[PDB]
């Protein structure tokens, strides 16, 4: 059985076990956006750890949960949609210990790409841009502090929207407040 | 209680109820990456719907789960890290019906920003770039098909990594295969 088949299969079983679900509002009912990491350990974990339930928040996830730009990015656009289209009033940026964006570099990714038959010329072309995500990621806490700053100083983001910074431990699920944005 | 206080509070309760949890591998154990939407309705839902458990996959989320670029983005970088650093062998891009990005436009976001006291000059500066996310998002299915294409044609992504396209219904949780990438 392929991974697709397993998903198809699991979905069938899911629909059987969940025959009639209540329609939820499309807008987050706590008016909050969470930005966090793609880390496998946070899946079906992080939200329970912060007491966030289905229908309550938008959740935005990328490797290292970073905003290093004050222009636009996938994450930034997600926040604009959250605020302006979906009524979000608070942003929580939540990094995690042992992120492994910490010990990821353009060198190591480059090496891996070469192994995978990626053209060296292509690796060089993108190395500089890629650096902005993986090499600038020094430390989880620093990244949180910096990310909270970059969202704040974004000219498209209203001054009356608090931006908080949190750190979650991927094993224990302990959350520690880094920045209170009120 | 503020939203931060609620989170702090819930975390305390979470740690009490979950005193000692088994450490999981930092790498996804099914070697799969899921790209999906930030939609409030998919939180604590989408993963169960596809039978994906904690520790099995990386999950990447942005408004409209779109890859329109063959350069770099938050989503793309997340996929590179997944494959090269974390051993991911398959990518599933999963859009949803009633996506908020369909009826989001630069006009509507602009209007909202103007309301919020954002400088008109700033709105005009970003309008062209912003267009690439919100205006190009025509239809969920078309976005899935196009996103699967843009990941495929990305020169940094190996040819031997299948890219699948799925559609989930945000109410029922029914998943339908759009593209099989094997
Ligand atoms: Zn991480
Ligand atoms: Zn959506």
């Amino acid at each position: 059985m392929s991974q697709l088949e397993l998903i198809t299969s699991a979905n069938q079983a899911f629909l059987e076990a969940n025959p009639e679900l209540t329609k939820l509002n499309k807008a987050p009912q706590r008016h909050i956006a969470i930005v966090t990491c793609m880390d496998t350990r946070l899946v079906n974990f992080a939200e329970d750890a912060i007491g966030v339930k289905r229908g309550e928040a938008t959740v935005i996830k990328a490797a290292g949960n970073g905003i290093w730009t004050t222009g636009l990015s996938d994450i930034v656009v997600s926040l604009l949609v959250s605020i302006y289209e979906l009524g979000v009033q608070e942003i929580f940026i939540m990094g995690h210990e042992c992120c492994g964006m910490t010990h990821a570099s353009t060198d190591s990714l480059g090496a891996q790409m070469l192994k995978s038959g990626i053209k060296p010329e292509d690796i060089e072309k993108f190395k500089s841009d890629l650096s902005k995500w993986v090499d600038d990621f020094k430390d989880p806490i620093d990244n949180i502090k910096n990310s909270v700053r970059c969202v704040r100083e974004n000219p498209l983001i209203p001054k009356n929207i608090p931006i908080h910074g949190l750190l979650i431990h991927p094993d224990t699920g302990k959350v520690t407040t880094i920045i209170n944005g009120y």
